[PDB]
Protein backbone atom coordinates (compact mmCIF):
# COMPACT_ATOMS: atom_id res chain seq x y z
CA UNK A 1 0.00 0.00 0.00
CA UNK A 2 2.74 1.81 -0.04
CA UNK A 3 3.58 4.64 -3.13
CA UNK A 4 3.70 7.99 -1.04
CA UNK A 5 7.86 8.96 -0.88
CA UNK A 6 9.35 7.85 2.28
CA UNK A 7 12.07 9.43 4.66
CA UNK A 8 14.12 8.60 7.59
CA UNK A 9 14.33 11.98 9.04
CA UNK A 10 11.84 14.53 9.81
CA UNK A 11 13.69 17.55 11.13
CA UNK A 12 11.98 20.60 12.28
CA UNK A 13 12.82 23.78 12.31
CA UNK A 14 13.89 27.70 11.34
CA UNK A 15 14.23 27.94 7.17
CA UNK A 16 15.92 30.95 5.43
CA UNK A 17 15.73 32.26 2.12
CA UNK A 18 18.98 33.56 2.53
CA UNK A 19 21.68 31.87 4.62
CA UNK A 20 23.39 28.77 6.02
CA UNK A 21 21.10 28.06 8.76
CA UNK A 22 18.23 25.68 10.03
CA UNK A 23 17.24 23.31 7.15
CA UNK A 24 18.63 25.99 5.11
CA UNK A 25 21.62 23.79 5.60
CA UNK A 26 20.79 20.78 7.38
CA UNK A 27 18.73 19.14 4.68
CA UNK A 28 21.74 19.43 2.05
CA UNK A 29 24.09 18.36 5.38
CA UNK A 30 21.53 15.64 5.53
CA UNK A 31 21.04 14.52 1.79
CA UNK A 32 24.68 13.87 1.46
CA UNK A 33 24.97 11.08 3.89
CA UNK A 34 22.66 9.66 1.63
CA UNK A 35 19.32 10.03 3.49
CA UNK A 36 15.68 10.84 2.71
CA UNK A 37 14.38 13.93 5.21
CA UNK A 38 11.48 16.24 5.17
CA UNK A 39 11.55 20.07 6.59
CA UNK A 40 9.07 21.16 8.76
CA UNK A 41 9.77 24.70 9.60
CA UNK A 42 8.76 26.54 12.83
CA UNK A 43 9.29 30.12 11.44
CA UNK A 44 10.62 31.61 7.83
CA UNK A 45 12.66 34.64 7.21
CA UNK A 46 14.43 36.40 4.99
CA UNK A 47 17.61 35.87 6.57
CA UNK A 48 19.57 35.60 10.24
CA UNK A 49 18.32 38.47 12.67
CA UNK A 50 21.35 39.06 13.65
CA UNK A 51 22.07 40.79 10.55
CA UNK A 52 21.33 43.76 9.63
CA UNK A 53 17.53 43.95 8.28
CA UNK A 54 15.73 40.61 8.11
CA UNK A 55 11.78 40.18 7.49
CA UNK A 56 9.48 37.69 7.56
CA UNK A 57 7.99 35.78 10.71
CA UNK A 58 6.69 32.75 12.54
CA UNK A 59 4.54 29.96 11.10
CA UNK A 60 1.65 30.01 12.70
CA UNK A 61 0.15 27.18 15.41
CA UNK A 62 -2.38 26.34 13.02
CA UNK A 63 -0.63 25.87 9.53
CA UNK A 64 2.86 24.70 11.06
CA UNK A 65 0.22 21.80 13.36
CA UNK A 66 -0.72 20.72 10.54
CA UNK A 67 2.63 20.05 8.32
CA UNK A 68 3.41 17.23 10.85
CA UNK A 69 -0.10 16.10 10.86
CA UNK A 70 0.07 15.94 7.22
CA UNK A 71 3.11 13.73 7.20
CA UNK A 72 0.60 11.38 9.11
CA UNK A 73 -1.87 11.23 6.77
CA UNK A 74 0.13 11.00 3.69
CA UNK A 75 1.74 8.02 5.54
CA UNK A 76 5.38 9.15 4.20
CA UNK A 77 6.63 8.31 8.22
CA UNK A 78 7.19 3.93 6.99
CA UNK A 79 10.78 4.49 7.41
CA UNK A 80 11.35 6.69 9.62
CA UNK A 81 13.88 6.46 11.96
CA UNK A 82 14.48 10.15 13.32
CA UNK A 83 13.05 13.41 14.50
CA UNK A 84 15.36 16.53 15.14
CA UNK A 85 14.58 20.02 16.62
CA UNK A 86 16.08 23.25 16.23
CA UNK A 87 15.04 27.17 16.04
CA UNK A 88 11.64 27.05 17.22
CA UNK A 89 9.44 30.11 17.31
CA UNK A 90 6.63 29.85 20.08
CA UNK A 91 6.64 27.64 22.96
CA UNK A 92 3.60 26.65 21.83
CA UNK A 93 4.83 25.15 18.65
CA UNK A 94 6.90 23.32 21.10
CA UNK A 95 3.93 21.97 22.77
CA UNK A 96 2.24 20.91 19.24
CA UNK A 97 5.59 19.24 18.56
CA UNK A 98 5.51 17.08 21.18
CA UNK A 99 1.99 15.73 21.38
CA UNK A 100 2.91 14.89 17.84
CA UNK A 101 5.91 12.97 18.70
CA UNK A 102 4.03 11.63 21.44
CA UNK A 103 2.07 9.88 19.02
CA UNK A 104 4.71 8.55 16.98
CA UNK A 105 6.44 6.18 18.81
CA UNK A 106 3.26 4.26 19.44
CA UNK A 107 4.15 2.77 15.90
CA UNK A 108 7.52 4.02 15.77
CA UNK A 109 8.69 2.38 19.43
CA UNK A 110 12.37 2.74 18.37
CA UNK A 111 12.41 6.12 17.24
CA UNK A 112 15.06 8.65 17.55
CA UNK A 113 14.44 12.49 18.91
CA UNK A 114 16.98 14.74 18.95
CA UNK A 115 16.56 17.85 20.78
CA UNK A 116 18.87 21.05 20.00
CA UNK A 117 17.71 23.66 23.50
CA UNK A 118 18.28 26.70 21.18
CA UNK A 119 17.79 29.26 23.89
CA UNK A 120 21.00 31.38 24.80
CA UNK A 121 25.03 32.42 24.29
CA UNK A 122 27.71 33.98 25.99
CA UNK A 123 26.58 37.58 24.80
CA UNK A 124 23.33 37.10 26.36
CA UNK A 125 21.17 33.93 26.81
CA UNK A 126 17.66 33.50 26.33
CA UNK A 127 17.45 35.83 22.63
CA UNK A 128 14.60 33.71 22.01
CA UNK A 129 10.92 33.86 22.95
CA UNK A 130 11.22 33.67 27.19
CA UNK A 131 8.65 31.11 27.25
CA UNK A 132 10.65 28.74 25.09
CA UNK A 133 12.84 27.63 28.16
CA UNK A 134 9.99 26.31 29.95
CA UNK A 135 8.22 24.56 27.40
CA UNK A 136 11.68 22.91 26.58
CA UNK A 137 11.77 21.43 29.98
CA UNK A 138 7.68 21.38 30.61
CA UNK A 139 7.27 19.57 27.19
CA UNK A 140 9.75 18.29 24.70
CA UNK A 141 12.84 17.30 27.36
CA UNK A 142 10.79 14.35 28.37
CA UNK A 143 11.11 12.84 25.61
CA UNK A 144 14.33 13.53 23.96
CA UNK A 145 16.95 10.19 23.27
CA UNK A 146 19.82 12.76 23.39
CA UNK A 147 20.14 16.29 23.44
CA UNK A 148 22.63 18.79 22.19
CA UNK A 149 22.74 21.51 24.84
CA UNK A 150 25.90 24.06 25.50
CA UNK A 151 27.17 24.87 29.40
CA UNK A 152 24.41 28.10 29.17
CA UNK A 153 21.88 25.86 27.41
CA UNK A 154 22.63 23.64 30.47
CA UNK A 155 22.14 25.95 32.73
CA UNK A 156 18.85 27.05 31.69
CA UNK A 157 17.48 23.34 31.82
CA UNK A 158 18.48 21.89 34.63
CA UNK A 159 18.60 25.24 37.08
CA UNK A 160 21.78 23.70 38.15
CA UNK A 161 25.82 23.95 37.95
CA UNK A 162 27.91 26.32 35.95
CA UNK A 163 31.25 27.14 34.47
CA UNK A 164 32.68 23.26 36.21
CA UNK A 165 33.70 21.14 33.67
CA UNK A 166 32.60 18.23 36.89
CA UNK A 167 29.82 20.58 38.01
CA UNK A 168 28.74 20.55 34.12
CA UNK A 169 28.90 16.61 33.68
CA UNK A 170 27.36 15.57 36.99
CA UNK A 171 24.50 18.55 36.02
CA UNK A 172 24.26 16.35 32.31
CA UNK A 173 24.55 12.94 34.67
CA UNK A 174 21.10 14.37 36.64
CA UNK A 175 19.16 14.42 33.21
CA UNK A 176 19.89 11.11 32.12
CA UNK A 177 17.19 8.33 32.53
CA UNK A 178 15.06 5.56 30.74
CA UNK A 179 14.47 7.41 27.93
CA UNK A 180 17.21 10.24 27.65
CA UNK A 181 20.19 7.88 26.85
CA UNK A 182 23.10 10.60 26.24
CA UNK A 183 23.76 13.85 26.16
CA UNK A 184 26.51 16.48 24.40
CA UNK A 185 27.31 19.18 26.73
CA UNK A 186 29.33 22.28 24.49
CA UNK A 187 30.87 25.18 25.17
CA UNK A 188 32.72 23.47 19.96
CA UNK A 189 36.17 23.84 21.32
CA UNK A 190 35.23 21.08 24.21
CA UNK A 191 32.74 18.37 23.66
CA UNK A 192 31.98 16.20 26.66
CA UNK A 193 29.80 12.96 26.19
CA UNK A 194 28.01 11.92 28.94
CA UNK A 195 26.60 8.76 28.24
CA UNK A 196 24.19 6.35 30.94
CA UNK A 197 27.34 5.15 32.63
CA UNK A 198 30.81 6.71 31.21
CA UNK A 199 32.08 9.85 29.87
CA UNK A 200 34.29 11.05 26.93
CA UNK A 201 35.68 14.42 26.47
CA UNK A 202 36.85 15.33 22.21
CA UNK A 203 38.39 18.52 21.77
CA UNK A 204 39.85 20.13 18.60
CA UNK A 205 40.64 24.08 18.03
CA UNK A 206 38.30 26.41 16.60
CA UNK A 207 39.04 30.00 14.94
CA UNK A 208 37.06 33.26 14.98
CA UNK A 209 34.20 34.08 13.26
CA UNK A 210 30.88 34.94 13.66
CA UNK A 211 29.46 32.84 11.34
CA UNK A 212 26.02 30.86 12.25
CA UNK A 213 24.79 27.62 11.38
CA UNK A 214 27.75 25.40 12.50
CA UNK A 215 25.25 24.13 15.43
CA UNK A 216 22.94 22.75 12.61
CA UNK A 217 25.67 21.23 10.63
CA UNK A 218 27.29 19.61 13.53
CA UNK A 219 23.65 18.56 14.98
CA UNK A 220 22.97 17.26 10.93
CA UNK A 221 26.04 15.58 11.07
CA UNK A 222 25.77 14.25 14.12
CA UNK A 223 22.03 12.17 13.32
CA UNK A 224 23.59 11.09 9.97
CA UNK A 225 26.41 8.91 11.74
CA UNK A 226 24.01 7.63 14.02
CA UNK A 227 21.78 6.76 11.83
CA UNK A 228 24.16 5.17 9.94
CA UNK A 229 25.94 2.82 12.43
CA UNK A 230 28.43 4.93 13.76
CA UNK A 231 29.14 5.28 17.98
CA UNK A 232 28.12 7.53 19.84
CA UNK A 233 31.32 9.21 20.66
CA UNK A 234 33.03 7.80 16.92
CA UNK A 235 29.47 9.48 15.62
CA UNK A 236 30.42 13.07 17.36
CA UNK A 237 33.48 13.20 16.42
CA UNK A 238 33.01 13.32 13.08
CA UNK A 239 30.08 15.21 12.80
CA UNK A 240 32.12 17.70 14.82
CA UNK A 241 35.27 17.61 12.37
CA UNK A 242 33.02 18.10 9.08
CA UNK A 243 31.74 21.05 10.98
CA UNK A 244 35.34 22.65 11.08
CA UNK A 245 36.10 21.16 7.63
CA UNK A 246 32.75 23.25 6.41
CA UNK A 247 34.43 26.36 8.28
CA UNK A 248 37.21 26.29 6.47
CA UNK A 249 35.81 26.05 3.04
CA UNK A 250 33.65 28.92 3.76
CA UNK A 251 36.68 31.25 4.75
CA UNK A 252 38.47 29.90 1.89
CA UNK A 253 35.82 30.59 -0.03
CA UNK A 254 35.43 34.32 1.40
CA UNK A 255 31.98 34.07 2.01
CA UNK A 256 29.61 35.11 5.40
CA UNK A 257 27.67 31.82 4.63
CA UNK A 258 28.29 28.06 5.17
CA UNK A 259 29.31 26.37 1.57
CA UNK A 260 28.64 22.38 1.67
CA UNK A 261 31.34 20.98 0.12
CA UNK A 262 31.68 17.69 -1.43
CA UNK A 263 30.68 13.99 0.37
CA UNK B 1 32.74 47.41 -7.94
CA UNK B 2 34.16 45.60 -4.92
CA UNK B 3 34.21 41.96 -4.39
CA UNK B 4 30.62 40.66 -3.21
CA UNK B 5 31.26 38.64 0.20
CA UNK B 6 27.60 37.31 0.14
CA UNK B 7 26.14 34.40 -1.83
CA UNK B 8 25.05 34.44 -4.92
CA UNK B 9 22.76 32.59 -7.83
CA UNK B 10 22.06 32.87 -11.26
CA UNK B 11 18.13 32.71 -10.47
CA UNK B 12 16.00 33.74 -8.13
CA UNK B 13 12.85 31.37 -8.86
CA UNK B 14 9.51 32.70 -7.42
CA UNK B 15 6.68 30.26 -6.50
CA UNK B 16 5.19 27.60 -4.15
CA UNK B 17 6.89 25.07 -1.77
CA UNK B 18 5.42 22.06 -0.15
CA UNK B 19 6.80 20.30 2.69
CA UNK B 20 5.60 16.78 1.62
CA UNK B 21 6.01 16.71 -2.70
CA UNK B 22 7.27 17.66 -5.75
CA UNK B 23 5.87 20.88 -7.17
CA UNK B 24 7.03 24.38 -7.16
CA UNK B 25 11.09 24.86 -5.71
CA UNK B 26 10.36 21.95 -4.12
CA UNK B 27 11.12 20.27 -7.17
CA UNK B 28 12.46 23.42 -9.08
CA UNK B 29 15.62 24.22 -6.90
CA UNK B 30 16.82 20.06 -7.25
CA UNK B 31 16.23 20.41 -11.30
CA UNK B 32 17.65 23.10 -11.59
CA UNK B 33 20.62 22.48 -8.55
CA UNK B 34 21.16 19.53 -10.83
CA UNK B 35 22.62 21.22 -14.03
CA UNK B 36 24.95 23.15 -11.54
CA UNK B 37 23.14 26.01 -11.23
CA UNK B 38 22.69 28.03 -7.72
CA UNK B 39 19.13 29.78 -6.79
CA UNK B 40 17.22 31.55 -3.97
CA UNK B 41 13.85 30.73 -3.82
CA UNK B 42 11.32 32.83 -2.93
CA UNK B 43 7.87 31.20 -1.13
CA UNK B 44 4.69 32.14 -2.52
CA UNK B 45 3.10 29.99 0.17
CA UNK B 46 3.56 27.29 1.90
CA UNK B 47 1.55 24.18 1.81
CA UNK B 48 1.76 20.70 3.73
CA UNK B 49 1.21 19.00 0.43
CA UNK B 50 -0.53 19.89 -2.79
CA UNK B 51 -4.25 20.78 -2.66
CA UNK B 52 -5.29 18.03 -5.22
CA UNK B 53 -4.54 15.39 -2.08
CA UNK B 54 -7.48 14.11 0.31
CA UNK B 55 -6.14 17.27 2.61
CA UNK B 56 -3.88 20.02 2.67
CA UNK B 57 -2.59 22.98 5.32
CA UNK B 58 -1.02 26.07 5.09
CA UNK B 59 -1.69 29.30 3.45
CA UNK B 60 0.06 31.93 1.29
CA UNK B 61 2.83 33.93 2.73
CA UNK B 62 2.20 37.61 3.83
CA UNK B 63 2.94 40.68 0.95
CA UNK B 64 5.04 42.57 3.87
CA UNK B 65 6.88 39.36 4.19
CA UNK B 66 6.53 38.70 0.92
CA UNK B 67 8.09 41.79 -0.10
CA UNK B 68 10.66 42.02 2.74
CA UNK B 69 11.64 38.71 1.06
CA UNK B 70 12.27 40.58 -2.10
CA UNK B 71 13.56 43.79 -0.61
CA UNK B 72 16.08 41.31 1.41
CA UNK B 73 18.16 39.33 -1.40
CA UNK B 74 18.93 43.54 -2.35
CA UNK B 75 19.82 44.98 1.24
CA UNK B 76 22.33 41.61 1.76
CA UNK B 77 23.90 42.02 -2.28
CA UNK B 78 23.51 38.72 -3.56
CA UNK B 79 22.28 39.45 -7.08
CA UNK B 80 25.47 40.43 -8.61
CA UNK B 81 25.48 37.29 -10.48
CA UNK B 82 21.64 36.75 -11.19
CA UNK B 83 20.48 36.62 -15.29
CA UNK B 84 17.08 35.29 -14.52
CA UNK B 85 13.77 35.67 -12.07
CA UNK B 86 10.97 32.99 -12.62
CA UNK B 87 7.51 33.75 -11.34
CA UNK B 88 5.10 30.40 -10.49
CA UNK B 89 1.83 29.59 -8.78
CA UNK B 90 1.18 32.38 -7.01
CA UNK B 91 -1.13 32.70 -3.87
CA UNK B 92 -2.66 36.87 -4.13
CA UNK B 93 -2.82 39.51 -6.65
CA UNK B 94 -0.89 42.54 -5.16
CA UNK B 95 2.03 39.93 -4.50
CA UNK B 96 2.50 40.13 -8.42
CA UNK B 97 2.61 43.65 -7.98
CA UNK B 98 4.75 43.74 -5.28
CA UNK B 99 7.33 41.40 -7.47
CA UNK B 100 6.47 43.25 -10.12
CA UNK B 101 7.77 46.97 -8.66
CA UNK B 102 10.89 44.72 -7.09
CA UNK B 103 11.76 43.88 -10.43
CA UNK B 104 10.74 46.89 -12.30
CA UNK B 105 13.56 48.26 -9.80
CA UNK B 106 16.15 45.29 -10.76
CA UNK B 107 15.82 45.83 -14.03
CA UNK B 108 17.63 48.84 -13.70
CA UNK B 109 21.17 47.20 -12.56
CA UNK B 110 20.45 44.28 -14.50
CA UNK B 111 19.12 45.28 -18.10
CA UNK B 112 20.30 42.28 -19.95
CA UNK B 113 17.61 40.36 -16.84
CA UNK B 114 15.50 37.81 -18.48
CA UNK B 115 12.26 37.46 -16.36
CA UNK B 116 10.01 34.43 -17.45
CA UNK B 117 6.76 34.00 -16.24
CA UNK B 118 4.14 31.10 -15.96
CA UNK B 119 0.69 32.28 -16.17
CA UNK B 120 -0.27 29.99 -13.63
CA UNK B 121 -4.19 30.31 -13.44
CA UNK B 122 -6.49 27.66 -13.72
CA UNK B 123 -10.16 36.64 -10.00
CA UNK B 124 -8.31 39.66 -10.10
CA UNK B 125 -5.01 37.02 -11.12
CA UNK B 126 -5.57 37.83 -14.99
CA UNK B 127 -5.40 41.67 -14.60
CA UNK B 128 -2.59 41.62 -12.53
CA UNK B 129 -0.66 39.61 -14.88
CA UNK B 130 -1.76 42.12 -17.52
CA UNK B 131 -0.85 45.40 -16.19
CA UNK B 132 1.74 44.76 -13.71
CA UNK B 133 3.61 41.74 -15.05
CA UNK B 134 2.84 40.64 -18.72
CA UNK B 135 4.60 44.14 -19.43
CA UNK B 136 7.71 42.82 -18.27
CA UNK B 137 8.22 39.46 -19.13
CA UNK B 138 10.93 38.05 -21.61
CA UNK B 139 9.25 35.31 -22.14
CA UNK B 140 6.21 33.37 -21.22
CA UNK B 141 4.84 29.48 -21.24
CA UNK B 142 0.95 29.59 -20.73
CA UNK B 143 -1.31 26.71 -22.16
CA UNK B 144 -4.06 27.06 -24.15
CA UNK B 145 -6.99 27.97 -21.51
CA UNK B 146 -3.74 30.60 -20.33
CA UNK B 147 -2.93 31.88 -23.61
CA UNK B 148 -6.92 32.41 -24.00
CA UNK B 149 -7.95 34.42 -20.83
CA UNK B 150 -4.22 36.13 -21.04
CA UNK B 151 -5.21 37.83 -25.03
CA UNK B 152 -8.85 37.90 -24.19
CA UNK B 153 -8.80 35.46 -27.41
CA UNK B 154 -10.53 32.47 -28.51
CA UNK B 155 -8.23 30.08 -31.30
CA UNK B 156 -8.61 26.23 -31.39
CA UNK B 157 -5.96 25.96 -34.38
CA UNK B 158 -2.25 27.05 -35.03
CA UNK B 159 -2.87 30.12 -36.69
CA UNK B 160 -5.23 31.05 -34.17
CA UNK B 161 -3.25 30.57 -31.44
CA UNK B 162 -0.09 31.46 -33.18
CA UNK B 163 -1.45 35.13 -33.78
CA UNK B 164 -2.26 35.19 -30.24
CA UNK B 165 0.87 34.10 -29.50
CA UNK B 166 2.41 36.85 -31.98
CA UNK B 167 -0.15 39.48 -30.21
CA UNK B 168 1.78 39.45 -26.83
CA UNK B 169 5.35 39.90 -28.30
CA UNK B 170 6.95 43.09 -28.26
CA UNK B 171 10.65 45.34 -27.47
CA UNK B 172 10.67 43.44 -24.07
CA UNK B 173 8.49 40.28 -24.34
CA UNK B 174 10.45 38.28 -27.13
CA UNK B 175 8.99 34.62 -27.28
CA UNK B 176 6.34 32.87 -26.25
CA UNK B 177 5.96 29.19 -25.52
CA UNK B 178 1.94 27.45 -25.65
CA UNK B 179 1.70 23.98 -24.63
CA UNK B 180 -1.46 21.66 -24.75
CA UNK B 181 -2.07 18.24 -24.05
CA UNK B 182 -4.35 16.43 -26.75
CA UNK B 183 -6.43 13.44 -25.50
CA UNK B 184 -4.12 9.68 -22.66
CA UNK B 185 -2.37 12.82 -24.00
CA UNK B 186 0.15 14.21 -26.32
CA UNK B 187 2.82 17.27 -25.33
CA UNK B 188 1.88 19.42 -28.40
CA UNK B 189 4.06 22.47 -27.96
CA UNK B 190 4.91 25.42 -30.29
CA UNK B 191 7.31 28.16 -30.20
CA UNK B 192 5.99 31.58 -31.32
CA UNK B 193 9.34 33.84 -31.42
CA UNK B 194 8.67 36.85 -33.51
CA UNK B 195 10.49 36.12 -36.57
CA UNK B 196 10.03 32.01 -36.58
CA UNK B 197 7.65 28.98 -35.42
CA UNK B 198 8.14 26.24 -34.55
CA UNK B 199 6.29 23.40 -33.39
CA UNK B 200 7.62 20.32 -31.19
CA UNK B 201 5.35 17.07 -30.44
CA UNK B 202 5.72 14.29 -27.63
CA UNK B 203 3.79 10.74 -26.98
CA UNK B 204 3.23 11.51 -22.59
CA UNK B 205 1.82 8.48 -20.45
CA UNK B 206 -1.29 9.08 -18.48
CA UNK B 207 -0.66 10.01 -14.85
CA UNK B 208 -1.70 12.19 -12.07
CA UNK B 209 1.48 14.05 -11.40
CA UNK B 210 1.79 17.58 -10.72
CA UNK B 211 4.84 19.49 -10.94
CA UNK B 212 5.64 18.54 -14.84
CA UNK B 213 5.54 22.06 -15.82
CA UNK B 214 7.65 23.80 -12.79
CA UNK B 215 9.94 21.08 -13.85
CA UNK B 216 9.78 21.54 -17.24
CA UNK B 217 10.03 25.05 -17.04
CA UNK B 218 12.68 24.76 -13.79
CA UNK B 219 14.59 22.87 -16.59
CA UNK B 220 13.65 25.35 -19.36
CA UNK B 221 15.60 28.18 -17.95
CA UNK B 222 18.30 26.41 -16.58
CA UNK B 223 19.07 24.59 -20.45
CA UNK B 224 18.55 28.90 -21.39
CA UNK B 225 21.30 29.90 -18.96
CA UNK B 226 23.20 27.87 -20.64
CA UNK B 227 23.36 28.99 -24.06
CA UNK B 228 21.66 26.43 -25.90
CA UNK B 229 19.12 27.40 -28.92
CA UNK B 230 15.51 28.33 -27.14
CA UNK B 231 13.98 25.61 -29.73
CA UNK B 232 16.43 23.04 -28.90
CA UNK B 233 16.25 24.07 -25.03
CA UNK B 234 12.31 23.65 -24.91
CA UNK B 235 12.56 20.06 -26.92
CA UNK B 236 15.32 18.84 -24.10
CA UNK B 237 13.63 20.25 -21.37
CA UNK B 238 10.01 18.33 -22.66
CA UNK B 239 12.29 15.05 -22.86
CA UNK B 240 13.37 15.73 -19.19
CA UNK B 241 10.03 15.63 -18.07
CA UNK B 242 9.39 12.75 -19.48
CA UNK B 243 12.41 10.97 -18.46
CA UNK B 244 11.72 11.71 -14.97
CA UNK B 245 8.29 10.90 -15.23
CA UNK B 246 9.43 7.19 -16.27
CA UNK B 247 11.72 6.82 -13.41
CA UNK B 248 8.93 7.66 -11.12
CA UNK B 249 6.78 5.43 -13.01
CA UNK B 250 9.16 2.87 -12.24
CA UNK B 251 9.66 3.35 -8.48
CA UNK B 252 5.94 3.60 -8.96
CA UNK B 253 5.78 6.96 -6.71
CA UNK B 254 3.19 9.11 -6.61
CA UNK B 255 5.16 12.02 -6.25
CA UNK B 256 7.82 13.02 -8.76
CA UNK B 257 11.60 11.53 -8.54
CA UNK B 258 14.77 13.49 -9.68
CA UNK B 259 17.37 11.36 -10.58
CA UNK B 260 20.81 12.06 -11.93
CA UNK B 261 21.76 15.03 -13.69
C1 LIG C 1 16.75 31.83 11.22
C2 LIG C 1 17.62 31.16 12.28
N1 LIG C 1 17.99 29.80 12.10
C3 LIG C 1 18.79 29.11 13.05
C4 LIG C 1 19.30 29.83 14.20
C5 LIG C 1 20.16 29.07 15.22
O1 LIG C 1 21.37 28.63 14.61
C6 LIG C 1 18.97 31.21 14.40
C7 LIG C 1 19.58 31.93 15.65
O2 LIG C 1 19.31 33.16 15.83
C8 LIG C 1 18.08 31.90 13.45
O3 LIG C 1 17.72 33.23 13.61
C1 LIG D 1 0.33 24.40 -4.36
C2 LIG D 1 0.54 24.13 -5.86
N1 LIG D 1 1.74 24.59 -6.47
C3 LIG D 1 2.00 24.37 -7.85
C4 LIG D 1 1.04 23.67 -8.65
C5 LIG D 1 1.34 23.45 -10.13
O1 LIG D 1 2.61 22.85 -10.29
C6 LIG D 1 -0.21 23.18 -8.07
C7 LIG D 1 -1.22 22.42 -8.99
O2 LIG D 1 -2.29 22.00 -8.49
C8 LIG D 1 -0.46 23.41 -6.65
O3 LIG D 1 -1.65 22.96 -6.04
Amino acid sequence: KSRALQADIVAVQSQVVYGSVGNSIAVPAIKQNGLNVFAVPTVLLSNTPHYDTFYGGAIPDEWFSGYLRALQERDALRQLRAVTTGYMGTASQIKILAEWLTALRKDHPDLLIMVDPVIGDIDSGIYVKPDLPEAYRQYLLPLAQGITPNIFELEILTGKNCRDLDSAIAAAKSLLSDTLKWVVVTSEMQVVVVTADSVNVISHSRVKTDLKGTGDLFCAQLISGLLKGKALTDAVHRAGLRVLEVMRYTQQHESDELILPPL
